[PDB]
């Protein structure tokens, strides 16, 4: 009788709040940008909260915009709080350079925590990364004394990469048998679920073919806690890409969300979308500049919106090992 | 060949650009987070300058945000141009309630179409409606001149509802066809699109449902006005609905660009747009709230991510009829 399956239409399903204070620019996909389409077209209920709005990112030579304060922040958020609209399933966090605005989005993440003790917060440390080798932070030299203690012990989840996955435990990581030390000593500080987004690590298949790790417990079962990892690896789409980090934990929520506690396949339909993105984005990149030479920010720009049909659902292009 | 056109998955389908100048908010959906979506799922890249960051629609008790301005606009478009990045196609506009913010619209819409042969401005001009009898504005002085001596001109598809057009001209409409009389002196001045979305004319028919003039007046070889007219019936809603004007714009914008000259799918699919969207925000609305109890402000926020398929393909519930 599939003839009262139709008028569950009707049906009140679940609202999947989901504050994602990031920034937001004018022309291409970097942070909030890129972390709603997808996660709209997953059906998330997402508010977008802008930390800037530029004109563009800061990955091309200019850049015009303002930088919302935390003083503009709190009053942002409080207008919520009045029409009580302030109560969120998860609140999404990223890079931020200013460290009052990462001291006032604690404490709203603090106290939606504390108007919710089941709050989900997705956060991914803007500390920084390595290009030429040697590593290099990408913010004030004391927004970790505020990631350490303030953001990560409240944060549920986390996506460092190797750099800055090292940073939020002291230690540092050489090889494959600390990258997940270095996990266990992430989790003493709160994230329950951790990533390592990128490293330099080798793996079976070459260099190029960069990997991807990760560890997640929960003590929730009657006696003691229970801990499952994976790892994978992926080739290195070659092309430099900008937003794609902003878009991993989103995407690392979605299907995180909507499926059970696995990062396996969780994390398989997550690392996977990325390449239904960059794929159909290398690919125009050379659609247009002169037929002998490599692309610029703007020949090079996340094809986003293209990728819906994608995004949906992702055919996964890589499998990931168990353990 | 059906395996050479699976290849395609290279072929280069261009930016139908956009540049939406709205309203942001951090819940609920109005402005640019109602106008947004749906464009960047027909594969249109809307980018969004947000005239306003407020915590949500001013029909609540409270809202606080920030507003950008004059020269804050004016920064926005100077980066954007520092990359020599100021080619477009469209520009989508609604509810702006200050002249020095608007003419600087207009002022940015002007190297924007110096700059490109066939751009499409698509205005809103959002001024008034009408209580249970008498019109009025909810717009200052300011602006009237304005839009009349100023953006009207540049513009190309309009979405004057009744008032606005009587407003617009300070002509009165009689019989629809008077309706059609006021439409060409805005035709007359620019729009070469008209759409009365919304008026008071009776249908022939009902006294529950919205009357929507249209009329697309381009030329065919020589120079000729061919006019295309038309009239189509709306069984009305039960609600204050919000975003309405602006994913009405944002879409008949959308439609009429897979069929230019055939304004008739255009007025067409937009308009079953708002139907499945609204009765689908209210359809749920029956138990969102109490079983007997009328929406409140929150609840009646346009679900716009639930309707992500019917974004794509809209039954067309209401057919057009010339004139």
């Amino acid at each position: 009788h599939h003839h009262h399956h139709h008028e569950g239409v009707r049906t009140m399903e679940e609202e999947c709040r989901v504050l994602s204070i990031q920034s937001h620019v004018i022309r291409g996909y970097v942070g909030n940008r890129a972390a709603t389409f997808p996660l709209q077209v997953l059906g998330f209920e997402i508010d977008a909260v802008n930390s800037v709005q530029f004109s563009n990112h800061t990955g091309y030579a200019h850049w015009k915009g303002q930088v919302l304060n935390s003083d503009e922040l709190q009053e942002l958020y409080e207008g919520l709080r009045l029409n009580n609209m302030n109560k969120y399933d998860y609140v999404l966090t990223g890079y931020t350079r200013d460290k009052s605005f990462l001291a006032m989005v604690v404490d709203i993440v603090q106290e939606l925590k504390q108007q919710n003790p089941r709050l989900v917060y997705v956060c991914d440390p803007v500390l920084g990364d390595k290009w030429d080798g040697e590593g290099s932070m990408y913010v004030p030299e004391d927004l970790l004394p505020v990631y350490k203690e303030k953001v990560v012990p409240l944060a549920d989840i986390i996506t460092p990469n190797q750099f800055e996955a090292e940073l939020l435990s002291g230690r540092k990581i050489h090889s494959q048998e600390e990258a997940l030390r270095v996990m266990d000593m992430l989790h003493s500080m709160g994230p329950d679920t951790v990533v390592i987004t990128s490293s330099d690590l080798p793996s079976p298949q070459g260099s190029n073919y960069l990997i991807v790790l990760g560890s997640q417990r929960r003590r929730n079962p009657a006696g003691s806690v229970v801990m499952e990892r994976i790892r994978m690896d992926i080739r290195k789409v070659d092309a430099v890409f900008v937003g794609t980090g902003d878009l991993f934990a989103a995407m690392l929520l979605a299907w995180t969300h909507k499926h059970p506690n696995n990062l396996k396949v969780a994390c398989e339909k997550t690392v996977s979308t990325l390449h239904h993105v960059l794929q159909r984005t290398i690919q125009c990149a050379k659609a247009q500049a002169g037929e002998g030479v490599r692309p610029s920010p703007m020949q090079l720009e996340l094809r986003m919106v293209q990728s819906k049909r994608d995004i949906e659902d992702p055919e996964i292009v890589v499998q990931a090992t168990v353990l």
